[PDB]
């Protein structure tokens, strides 16, 4: 079949395009938290500005996972994307405890992913994996435990006062 | 409700929705068609940069959209996204046939909506989608039927060649 | 013996030296390609190019295991190199099935070293080959592949005429 | 417990902070050299400047380990340190011997740690190590096997005079 | 014994050598307070980079001594380390009274040091350290008496508030 | 046959053929030699340096040699490359008189070559030699004469003191 496939096992190959599949509904849940904090009634720009950039850090890990596919010589296959768990998310509190849950969804998928590849012996799924997902996801983790330790600091007798502070003085607007 | 809403009618804000939908899902089946001309089976790089940079293009039409819902005071939903029609694409030819289809599709729903924000007597929405989507359409739809008529006279007896050449000298690399 | 080895096996050392030799005669023969290519009897400058910088990228893989060789003090052993498996390379198309079946050999080695390094639990080892040869033989292979889906699309009726304008268009002359 | 930990075990968060330990010991260590050779009764300048680089080397490691584990979602703990093995070094040939040693012993240190990761299933733990100390170790203990061997062929019949010309003519002042 | 002591008691080396390992203690200290700021469930930046600057101020000071011992004739000695008082080091408030005890401790024993070099007729020393030493001492507590009151102030009904608000507003981040 | 071959004798074309071998075995000579003075256990990295750089000398060599076949109208045809003579190179002094025989033994290789031009009255490939081989030839052997005198004055009564000086004074590190 192939003319470039080496040492690239269908297991690996469909768990490539379920990976690619999670990541992009993790792009979608971080476009549909970006645009309801753009809401006139919710109106906390560095919240949306937050989830909007992970909407496209999400889109480019399905990106690179696509490009390393095709390096391999497996085919990508694109299936139905789901919508996002909700359609309201809350305080900026819920849906910062909504972003790590789906980040340590993904970090999961990630490791369960490297312990297939290092079951097939495959070395450069491994390294792939290794050098371009598994740091970025322990560092984006860390970033979202720190801000919701910061949020739980600020919610106090007054809940609105400190949801406007931290997206004012912790978050890009 | 709303403290912004104005002359904003549930039923286009319903359509917008729906026009997002279409519009994401036209950004997949560009993602789709771009991987597949990447295939080292296929490996026709200008091709693929034609359908990626259209994956970008129409990611952004939804995100104007969704701008703008918000700007009226309409609420963002988002439902499901079909996968693409293909997982294969076959030629240059095939892929720029269903390109010019989809493309129409979405060209049929701007008018579609224009007629409804027309009816509604909603100058902004009308307004929104002369300056913004019904002239890039024209524009694409034109371009795309050009690229055919070349790649049609290219086809000949040497339908490879043909094929070859329109990706080298026509699309960008 | 060594005031600086640790946790480096005979048999590492061994395959290292190995697959230098492995590494100077695809080196070698990349020498060969290009020359052939060079000839007034033949004379496609782009190929000529192509195998040229193939020779050039060989050579560094071997300067590069040497080096590391000496890094975890094993012992640089050099062997006979033999010429390469043919005096004259063909077609392009020849020349270039020739070079993706000596990358899949070398990746194969490389495959081969990493499951040996990994067997000795020898991370550095391991990582060595992860971080300079593994994925480079993956993109070349990669290259290689869609060169030769192109190459196969221009023989068409007109072989000469296919060779030429692959050289022309897709080659660096 | 903990709302970012995630694949981390309580072996490796304990082997880490032990790690920190032994790499300040030996940024200790060197800071203690680094003295020693500033005597004016010993009198070394480029002795000198090679261990105190060294004293900021470790210490750069401990540092990053102490990142890591918050990273990770351990805690760090600081144990006692204890101080140098020696309060006067010798000759720089006594002094690099003396460093070759606890350098490999940091490498061991480094090459368990690995195992228990491997074992533990923590890629991200591995790649840690691969990308931040094994590379690092490997190239300072082949300098150091370097200068041992060039002190060595200047001891002779005249150690002051060797010792001072290797000072001067491989060492930084 | 020494080629270039003059004027330098026993007595003072001894002290300095003393002092060196406090100041060693204190660096410690801060390397402590920093890390423990920078955990996830605590997570104040600012925090952090102040008792990090602080752990190299400190260090700089004890290689101040060593150097000054060496320039003296004396022999520099190093002990063990005890590691530092807490594990954990409670609110910001908590820190920084643990802080301000820790440098009016390190203050007596600059003055205790002074003390010594004017009854032994030491006027090198005693100038090195007024030089120095005490001026930064007196400057380093008057800024912690400062956060302190401010620390103080924002404690009011709503503790996390006011540590979030002095992170920000006074610290650097 | 040859469209372009003109005035070029099989005589000379065979003779090329062997001149590019002997250059090409000359240069994995150099690399060999390169590598053992890398060894830690050798560690003389102006040697070194000296011995890669005429590595890179024959490679050249070879590809004008190869060049000019093909200018000619001549066919390149490689062989079977030996390995060096040594595996271990002794002494810097060892290793130079090794170099300098190999040197003598291309520069004999060069005269027989020239020799059969002149007989042939091949003026093209006698001023391809004089122009771009024989002073290069003259203008080595004189340099590592005047090495091989500056190391024999060097050995005295202590080897390896002089074994260091002339690789830190007149070689390049
Ligand atoms: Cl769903
Ligand atoms: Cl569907
Ligand atoms: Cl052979
Ligand atoms: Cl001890
Ligand atoms: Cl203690
Ligand atoms: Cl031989």
């Amino acid at each position: 079949s192939s003319q470039i496939r080496q040492n690239y096992s269908t297991e690996v190959e469909a768990a490539v395009n379920r990976l690619v599949n999670l990541y992009l509904r993790a792009s979608y849940t971080y476009l549909s938290l970006g645009f309801y904090f753009d809401r006139d009634d919710v109106a906390l720009e560095g919240v949306c500005h937050f989830f909007y950039e992970l909407a496209y850090e999400k889109y480019e890990g399905a990106y690179r996972l696509l490009k390393m596919q095709n390096q391999r010589g497996g085919r990508a296959l694109f299936q139905d994307l789901q919508k996002p768990s909700q359609d309201e998310w809350g305080t900026t509190l819920d849906a910062m405890k909504a972003a790590i849950v789906l980040e340590k969804s993904l970090n999961q998928a990630l490791l369960d992913l490297h312990a297939l590849g290092s079951a097939q012996a495959d070395p450069h799924l491994c390294d792939f994996l290794e050098s371009h997902f598994l740091d970025e996801e322990v560092k984006l983790i860390k970033k979202m435990g720190d801000h919701l330790t910061n949020i739980q600091r600020l919610v106090g007798s007054q809940a609105g006062l400190g949801e406007y502070l931290f997206e004012r003085l912790t978050l890009k607007h």
